[PDB]
């Protein structure tokens, strides 16, 4: 699971994103695997990793559970949010900005989706 | 109509310095919000629900499930509503745009501060 879910190039983008703002630990291969077994744990297809709408439909599944989730919870769900970014080469430093971004990403997709339907005709 | 019971003086001042779109010269008046009114009624929705901040929201919440679909008549009305509560919240707006980023905006932040309000158990 640390050659089939991300790229060579994903990988180094990879590496240099920081677990939490202000720190200077980042992501490894490590909790590439880990979220891989994770996500087996919860009864969760782990090949979903692989690609950016495998990674949608597993944050769709994890939201609900994510204001009352435990610690694990909760990193289990920013790890798979930093990888959604990577696989959209949406560039981020740090496990908030990308939370930030697909938060920024959800509202334009359905501001985009109304306008499309309310220009209909 | 009169319907002077929705707003009171210093809102209704700042009611009629919002503009409908946002770079447009047309503002909001006093028929946009006894139109309102008759609007809700029609929707079969208590109108009086109008009159204050919370009032404004739970309509919102109502009519934004038929909002991507909606006609231009729903739209003109999620979006009238939408400028009444940030007028009764005293958040300042100078047009409907504004004023659903700023909604927009506010869950987002309320909903993350709840978040780590649970998060730090
Ligand atoms: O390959 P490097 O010369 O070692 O520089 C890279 C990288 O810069 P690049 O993206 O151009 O590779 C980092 O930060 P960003 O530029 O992505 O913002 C980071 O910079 P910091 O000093 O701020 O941490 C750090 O430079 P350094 O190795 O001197 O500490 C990093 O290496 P790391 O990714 O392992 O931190
Ligand atoms: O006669 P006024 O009521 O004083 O209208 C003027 C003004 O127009 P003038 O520059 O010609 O005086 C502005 O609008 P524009 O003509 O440039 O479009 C301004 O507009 P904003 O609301 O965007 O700030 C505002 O209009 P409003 O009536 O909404 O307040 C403002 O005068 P006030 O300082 O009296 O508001």
């Amino acid at each position: 699971a640390r050659a089939s879910v991300l790229s060579g190039g994903e990988l180094d983008k990879w590496e240099k994103i920081r677990l939490r703002p202000g720190g200077k630990k980042q992501y490894k291969l490590k909790h590439i695997v880990w979220a891989s077994r994770e996500l087996e744990r919860f009864a969760v297809n782990p090949g979903l990793l692989e690609t950016s709408e495998g990674c949608r439909q597993i944050l769709g599944q994890l939201q609900p559970s994510l204001q009352t989730g435990s610690e694990e919870l909760r990193s289990l769900y920013n790890t798979i949010a930093v990888l959604y970014c990577v696989h959209q080469r949406i560039d981020v430093k740090d496990t908030k900005e990308a939370l930030d971004k697909i938060e920024e990403e959800q509202n334009k997709s359905k501001k985009k989706a109304q306008q499309a339907a309310a220009d209909t005709g």
